[PDB]
């Protein structure tokens, strides 16, 4: 009698696994203050069950109007939990995979980045530029795929610029010096420096300086979100959550992680 899960799902090897995938946003001023930072989280499952498995899925935050989560929306197959109602919900799964719930978040945020500016003009003709990055997760972590993108004035005739680690580029095109690294660990910095040369190009006003901007993914998630408990119950073939193979995992990712500069 469930619309989303039709009788008679049969797997040989009984598997569950859900992705908990957040988005970190942030707006920091040069000198480090969070001006605004949030979360946008979901939880993708993917279940390879037999039968009718009743699951129970209970987080360290309470999701369910342990900090709070701002919003949350679930999918159909959700109903509150008899008991840890705050914290906790029950369902019986979609087979495959299915979006179990969506939420935002704003306290206790982990930024696992700080950019740290350093933009000084040399008379009229010059910029020089400075940027350092600071990761701030365990140093057995890596983040990877991180970039950021160093904006430069239009009337830029000329950019040098040296790395320190990965590999950078001024596209000028695009007025910016776009700055790529594979893999980071935590705890760690790295910097970048840079030269713009500068047309005289007079009659115009200050450059309204664009922030600097990341990309990155780390393999946790910022809001601090935990699974606590993923129980799963099938009365009729009779097994359990210990007899499912179970797959949690925490995938984090920057969404508009901006510093002024």
């Amino acid at each position: 009698q469930i619309g989303w899960r039709r009788e008679g799902i049969k797997y040989r090897r009984n598997e569950l696994f859900l992705d908990v995938l957040e988005s970190v946003n942030l707006l920091m001023s040069p000198q480090g203050q969070v001006l605004s930072a949030h979360v946008s989280g979901r939880v993708v499952m993917k279940s390879y069950l037999s039968g009718m498995p009743e699951c129970k899925f209970g987080m360290n935050d309470k999701i369910v109007i342990s900090i709070a989560i701002d919003d949350c929306t679930f999918h159909q197959c959700v109903r509150l939990s008899k008991f840890d109602s705050e914290r906790s919900i029950s369902f019986i799964p979609p087979d495959g995979e299915f979006e179990l719930m969506r939420y935002r978040t704003t306290k206790d945020i982990i930024l696992p980045f700080r950019v740290i500016p350093l933009v000084r003009e040399v008379g009229r003709t010059k910029l020089e530029v400075k940027v350092v990055i600071k990761s701030n997760f365990k140093p057995s972590l890596l983040a990877q795929k991180i970039e950021v993108r160093i904006p430069t004035p239009l009337n830029t005739s000329g950019v040098q610029v040296i790395c320190m680690k990965g590999k950078a580029k001024y596209k000028a095109s695009e007025n910016a010096i776009v700055w790529k690294i594979k893999r980071m660990a935590g705890m760690k910095e790295s910097q970048i420096s840079a030269e713009i040369e500068l047309l005289p190009t007079n009659d115009k006003k200050k450059w309204a300086r664009p922030p600097i901007s990341m990309n990155f993914e780390v393999p946790f998630a910022p809001s601090g979100l935990k699974v606590r408990y993923l129980k799963v119950f099938e009365p009729k073939l009779n097994y359990s959550d210990h007899d499912v193979i179970k797959w949690v995992r925490y995938i984090g990712r920057s969404g508009i992680y901006e510093t002024r500069c």
